[PDB]
């Protein structure tokens, strides 16, 4: 699956790891906000879930609008696990 899809299924040993914590990632900017969010009560990640269906969003005002043109669930989803070690 080269030059076709990548990330969906592509177990890649975290190169980004933190120095103050024992903590990886696999995209810098995970790294990046990680400190600046535990070692820095400062950032802080916007989460905000519907009412209406129940999906996710990064933005407070962003969700309200959404919910105004949501109609719902219109379904039954919001169940996954995958137990590895990796
Ligand atoms: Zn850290
Ligand atoms: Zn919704």
């Amino acid at each position: 699956g080269s030059s076709g899809s990548s990330g969906r299924t592509h177990t890649g040993e975290k190169p980004y790891a933190c120095s103050h914590c024992d903590k990886t990632f696999r995209q810098k900017q995970l790294l990046d906000m990680h400190f600046k969010r535990y070692h820095d009560p400062n950032f802080v990640p916007a989460a905000f879930v519907c009412s209406k269906c129940g999906k996710t969003f990064t933005r407070r005002n962003t969700m309200a609008r959404h919910a105004d043109n949501c109609a719902g669930p219109d379904g039954v989803e919001g169940e996954n696990s995958g137990p590895s070690s990796g």
